[PDB]
């Protein structure tokens, strides 16, 4: 949708762009579908099935929202691994380097918590959307069975103008369109409702699990300053890494900053 | 109709029945179904065929009508016959009684002519109700197809609300409204012009031709008169009859008020 007026689907760079052009494309675009397979777009395929016809979208983005939760999953606990993995590799470095190391490890596995968290959080948008949506299949009968009594009744008409099953089809429904009446406004009411709720809670989720991954990330920019990118030159060993305090300090920091994080103490802002 | 208010189906007894008591039932009553068969009830039977639906009630009655002509005709013959054989009777008996005869059976042969221009006169009226039959069943398919474009426009509005073809037929039909509005003003004008005029024809032919043999009838009485009926004993032979000169002249103004009679002088008159 950034994308300028052009003929290429191309967006317009940000301040950010000019200041560092962008890097090339990703080489690890796979010759893959990219649904997982057809093991994972078997619950997608399934979305689109004998249903209520009209809780059908929202039953597929659910399912879809399920999907994006696996994937969360999966890299969350993976990258955790990652992290790991980098301390183990981090083990057997000089000193300085095991430090700064294992600090960025750890600073890992809180985005892996965090993360986490974020995901719980989905899963509570996506049990709101799953109640939107069940609400809804429940709610489509009634309008199915007013179409169907419509029709027919269109069709008794046209049989003979003084059936005694038309007038009491007639009858029945009246009753039946005021009851979908009925259905289709605490429909609608519940429809805004959950929605907005979800949305409003799912951005708040979002902006605080982003904002204070950003808190952390900036945490670890300034841990990074403590190593010496100077290099050293053959022979002779570059004195001892003494900032165990300074970066111990630095963590203990980013942990009280992290306990002390609250809405109110949300520095982001828009304008 | 004439039947009185009672459980009985026997109609009132007039005048003429008390002066005369009724004569018992005919015995010519035949086991038979009285139509002259399946010969001639296959003329019926095809009359209720597959017609305009209709004229077909009007086609049988003319259909009906000529097998009425064809009985008339069959007896008019027949009766001529009958004369022919009653003068052949009368050839050898009394010179009274043959003269007599002979003059009963050319009244008859007068009766039989009459009778068959009445045969010729309900032809005319026939061939009237065939003329109308024609009409009608010419303006029936006019209907037919108005009910077949109201059906079809029926089925199409109950299909859609939005079709070409539901407001083409819907322009074509109120073309068929107004022409079938016409077709049945000038088919309810010559059904009336068609049956007031066959039907006045025939009641003037029916009056003419009975008041026709009724004068006829009466110059028969008249002329009934002549034979004596006074009993001859046996031995001695009555006096000869004369009274030929009698017979001439009574045939003879029966000729002239035969030939006399118009519709102007129509001695018979209701009130």
């Amino acid at each position: 949708m950034h994308r300028t007026y052009s003929l290429r689907n191309s967006r317009a760079p940000t301040a950010s762009q000019l200041q560092n052009p962008p890097p090339p494309p990703s080489t690890t675009k796979g010759r893959f579908f990219g649904k997982g397979g057809l093991a994972y777009s078997f619950r997608r395929s399934a979305a689109g099935a004998f249903g209520p016809e009209l809780s059908r979208k929202l039953s597929q983005l659910v399912k879809i929202e399920k999907n994006v939760l696996r994937s969360m999953e999966l890299t969350a606990n993976e990258r955790r691994d990652a992290a790991k993995q980098l301390s183990i590799w981090g083990l057997e470095n000089d000193d300085d380097v095991s430090d700064i190391t294992d600090k960025l490890g750890v600073l890992i596995y809180e985005v892996s918590e965090l993360d986490d968290q974020f995901i719980d959080r989905y899963d509570q948008y996506r049990l709101t959307l799953k109640s939107i949506r069940d609400i809804e299949g429940s709610v489509q009968p009634s309008r199915d069975r007013k179409d169907k009594i419509t029709d027919k009744i269109a069709y008794l008409k046209y049989k003979d103008p003084q059936s005694p099953k038309i007038e009491v089809l007639e009858q029945e429904l009246v009753r039946a369109e005021a009851e979908s009446l009925v259905a289709e406004a605490q429909l609608s009411n519940i429809t805004r409702s959950k929605l907005r709720a979800a949305f409003n809670y799912q951005f708040d989720s979002i902006i605080e699990h982003s904002e204070k991954i950003a808190l952390i990330a900036g945490y670890g920019k300034a841990l990074l300053e403590l190593l010496d990118d100077s290099p050293v030159t053959p022979g002779e060993t570059r004195p001892a890494y003494d900032g165990y305090e300074a970066s111990k300090q630095i963590i203990i920091d980013a942990e009280s900053a992290l306990n002390e994080w609250t809405l109110d103490s949300a520095q982001v802002k828009p304008t």
